[PDB]
C-alpha cells in the first residue's frame, strides 16, 4: 500500500466514541480510539506491548486503557501506568504509540505519520458541522474499494444523473454549466443547473440549482448543493453542505464519513428523514455497488495497461486525482 | 493464469440471456452478456471505458447497454453510440471490446482472443441439442477447481462406478473393453460394458427392465474441454447403432485459474416426451454432476498447494490413456499460444 | 510453514476415529485418520497417488480404505492391495504414504515429520489418562491462530521453573492455600498448580489441593491434558481433558470438564488470541517484538526452546 501517512485523517465521528474503545485500522495501521473520563479523545496502538492483545478489547480503569489480556494499563500518551505482575515495574518498553488527535468541526482527527510533522493548522475547516444556524445529521459506512475511487465518484458529482437518477435525476443536465478552480492544496468543481425542474430530492428540500464540490488534500471534501426559484442569488438558495470524507483502511478498503449541514428546516424532523434516508440510499448503497465493482476490476485493469477514457465531465477529478498521486510519489521517496 | 484464448468457449446457455445482462467472468475476463431486442447476443467487456464501471449493472435503453455509472451507451459490437456529456463526442478511446458470439446448438459460443481469427468452422458439433429428434435436458454449475481437473474427471468415465455408484455401478465393470482412437483435434475413449445387469439409471432408461444387457459409455473430446459423451444400453448382443441412448454434453470453461464453468446436458432419443423421464435426468445431472463430482475435484483442487510443494506427480493407471492424451494436447496449446 | 515436523503431536482422539475416516490436516499435511477392523489406527496421507482425491471420503472394503474416485484400495501401511483396473498390477507407485502412529494414553500420537527418526519410546508420558485411578475426560477444539500463542497462555496461566531437555516444569505451591471452586467440597490446605511441557506443544498440568503437610501425590488432584497441534501457520487444534481423583462417578462434573469454554478456552480469551494472530503482519513487517513481564518466565523458556528445534530442522 502506498498512502500519504503525513496528512490528518478522520478516524471516527465523536459519537462513535465513549469509554467503550473502538478498534479502527487507518492506514493498515489499527487504532483504539476512545474518550477519557475528562472527555479527551485517546488514540493508541491497537496492540499490546507485551503479547499484542486488542487493547480496543478492554475497557478503562480509573480513565486508563487497561489491556484484556494480563492487565496492563495506559494512559492517554501510552505511558504504561499499572503492571500488575512481579515487581509491578514499568519499563520503558511496555509502553505504546499514542497517535496525535485533535477533535474539531465534530470530527476526530489522527495523525498517523511522523508524529514531530503533525501541525493542527494544517485540519481542513469543516465549521458548519459545529455552526448553529445549521443542522447537521450523517453517519459512517465501510467501503470495500481504494479511497482514491470514492474521492473520483465525489469529484464528479454528475454521475448522481444515473447512479442516484431516481433521487437525482434532472433535464437541465442537458445544459450544465461547469467550472473548475485550483487553488493551493485545495480544487473546486462547480456545476449549475439553470432554470430546469426541480429533482425528486430538490422538491423535497421552475429552479436554479448549485452541485458544487470542495477538495482538500488528502482525501476530504465539503460539497454545497442548493436549489431555489429560477433568478435567485446563490447566496440566497437553502442549502446543504455536506461532509463527504474519506480514509484509507487497507490499499482496497476505506471509511467513509458523511454529513449534511442544512440551513433549511432545521428544527424539522421529517428533513432528519429526508436526508438521512438519501445518505442511507445513495451513498452507502448504490454508490457503494458501484466502486466495489470497479475495485474488482482492477485486477484485469491493470494486467492489461487498460487507461481511463476522460470525458468533459472529468477535470475535477483529475486533477485531484493527479494532486493524490503527486503527494504519494513526494513521501514514497524517501 | 495461462488459458488457450483463441479458441472458442460456452460462455452460457440461450436460456441463461435476455435483455438483463449477466456479468460472468470467462478465460479471467468478465464479459457483459445480453440477448438485444432484435434477439441477437452480445458479449462487452464488462469494464466501462471510462472508469471501469460494470457495464452488467446497467440497463438498455433504446437497445442499447447504458453505463450505471455517468451513461455512455454501447451497441452490441461495443461502439459508443451516445455520450452524454458536453458537447458529446464520440472518439474510438469510448469504445468497448466486443467478443465474437455464435449462438449454435442452444449454446453461446464465445471467442476470447484475437477476434479476427474466430472462425464460426472451428466450433465443434453438438447438434442433438437441436435435433427434433432428440429431447435435450440439462443446465449450469459452478465448480471451485481448474477446468483440466473436470477433462480428467469426464475422459475417464469409469469414475462413475464409485463417485456415483448408488446410479451407476455395474456388475460387469471388470469386463470393461476400452479404446482410444485419436484424429486431428479430436480424441475418443470409448468404452463397452458387456453383459452385465443393467445400473440403477440404465434400469430407469429401460422402463425397468432388469434382464443382461450391453452398455456403451464413449466420450468425445475437443479443444479445449468441450466433451460429448454417448451413454447406451440394450438387450445383450443389440448392436448398438439400435441401442437407446443419451448424448451427454459436458463443456467446460473456464473461469478463473482455481474456479470454472460446467454446462451439462442430456439429449435423449427414447422417452421424448415424457417429464418423468426428464426429471430422472435432471436429478441425475443434480446429484452426479454438481454434487458428487464437485466434491471429488474441488477436493483435489485443494490439495494441489500440498502436491505441488512435494514434488508429487499422478500414477497412472491402465484406464487413463485418454484422459493423458487429452492433458498432453490441452499443454501443447497452452504453449505455442504462449508465444507471446 | 515453519513447523518441527520431527516429533510427535496428537492428530485425534480414540474416540474421534472409526471405521469411517476422519480427514484433519496437521502441520499443512492432510491425513486420513481411521480404525481397521481389528481397532488399529492408521494415519495415511489424505491424497490418492493416482489422481489426488481424498481417501478420507472413502469407505472401508473388506477392511481396506477404498479411494472414493476409482477404487484403489491401500492396507494401513499405505500399500496398494487392490486395483480395480486393467491388468490390475499394483507398481510401488501406487502406495500411498503412511504416518508413524501410536495410540498410547487415550491419545492418537502422530509423526509427521522425517519417519526414520520416529521413536515411540519418545512420546511424552500422559499415562494418568488409562491409570484407573483416575477419571478422564476431555474433548477438542479448534482456533483460528498460531499454536505458539496457546503454548504461552498455558504456559502463563514458591515458584520454580525446571528446564531440561525437551521438558519444561513451571512449579507452584501456595501454601495457606485457597481450594478451587472445582475441588472446595472434597475436603488449612497446601495447595499447587504445576505445569509440564513437552516438546513441541504437549502439557500436563497438575491442579491440587491438601491439608497441610500431605504429600502432593496424595492430594485432592487434578492432571489436565492440553494438547496443540498446528493445522496451518495460522490454526491449530486443541485437545483438551483432565483426569482426576475427586467426584470420580460424578457425571455433573464429567460434564462442566468436557466444556471447551471451562476447560481450554473461555470465548473472551479466544477473541483475543485470534485478533493476535490478525496483528502479526503489522508486527512483523514494523519489527516489533514483544515485551516480557515477570509471568513470562517459563513461557519464554519454551518459546526459544522451540524456535531451536526450528532452527535445527532448517536443512
Ligand atoms: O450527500 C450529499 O451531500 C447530498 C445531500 Cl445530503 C442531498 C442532496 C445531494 Cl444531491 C447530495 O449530494
Ligand atoms: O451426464 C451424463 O452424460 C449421463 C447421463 Cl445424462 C445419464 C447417465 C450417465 Cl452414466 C451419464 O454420464
Ligand atoms: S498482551 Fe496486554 S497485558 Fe499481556
Ligand atoms: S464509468 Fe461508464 S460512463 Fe463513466
Ligand atoms: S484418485 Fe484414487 S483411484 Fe483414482
Ligand atoms: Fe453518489
Ligand atoms: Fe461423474
Amino acid at each position: 500500500a502506498t498512502f500519504v501517512r503525513n496528512a490528518w485523517y478522520v478516524a471516527a465521528l465523536p459519537e462513535e466514541l465513549s469509554e467503550k474503545p473502538l478498534g479502527r485500522t487507518i492506514l493498515d495501521t489499527p487504532l483504539a480510539l476512545y474518550r477519557q473520563p475528562d472527555g479527551v479523545v485517546a488514540a493508541l496502538l491497537d496492540i499490546c506491548p507485551h503479547r499484542f492483545a486488542p487493547l480496543s478489547d478492554g475497557i478503562l480503569v480509573n480513565g486508563h486503557l487497561q489491556c484484556p489480556y494480563h492487565g496492563l494499563e495506559f494512559d492517554g500518551g501510552g505511558q504504561c501506568v499499572h503492571n500488575p505482575h512481579g515487581n509491578g515495574a514499568r519499563p520503558a518498553s511496555l509502553n505504546v504509540r499514542s497517535f496525535p488527535v485533535v477533535e474539531r468541526d465534530a470530527l476526530i482527527w489522527i495523525w498517523p505519520g511522523d508524529p514531530a510533522l503533525a501541525d493542527p493548522g494544517a485540519i481542513p475547516d469543516f465549521g458548519c458541522r459545529v455552526d448553529p444556524a445549521y443542522r447537521t445529521v450523517g453517519g459512517y459506512g465501510h467501503v470495500d474499494c481504494n479511497y482514491k475511487l470514492l474521492v473520483d465518484n465525489l469529484m464528479d458529482l454528475g454521475h448522481a444523473q444515473y447512479v442516484h437518477r431516481a433521487n437525482a435525476q434532472t433535464d437541465a443536465f442537458d445544459r450544465l454549466e461547469r467550472e473548475v478552480i485550483v487553488g493551493d492544496g485545495e480544487i473546486q468543481a462547480l456545476m449549475k443547473i439553470p432554470g430546469g425542474t426541480p429533482s425528486v430530492l430538490m422538491a423535497k428540500f421552475p429552479v436554479d440549482a448549485w452541485n458544487d464540490i470542495r477538495w482538500n488534500k488528502v482525501s476530504a471534501m465539503l460539497n454545497f448543493i442548493a436549489v431555489a426559484p429560477e433568478g435567485t442569488p446563490k447566496e440566497q438558495s437553502i442549502h446543504s453542505r455536506g461532509t463527504h470524507i474519506l480514509t484509507p483502511e487497507t490499499e482496497a478498503s476505506c471509511h467513509y464519513f458523511f454529513g449534511s449541514s442544512r440551513n433549511f428546516g432545521i428544527d424539522d424532523p421529517e428533513m432528519d428523514g429526508v436526508l438521512r434516508s438519501w445518505q442511507a440510499q445513495a451513498l452507502v448503497k448504490e454508490d457503494k455497488v458501484v466502486v466495489e465493482a470497479i475495485e474488482r476490476r482492477r485486477a484485469y485493469v491493470e494486467a492489461n495497461g487498460i487507461r481511463p477514457a476522460m470525458l468533459s465531465c472529468d477535470e475535477a477529478a483529475v486533477r485531484v486525482s493527479r494532486e493524490i498521486e503527486k503527494l504519494e510519489q513526494l513521501e514514497a521517496a524517501r
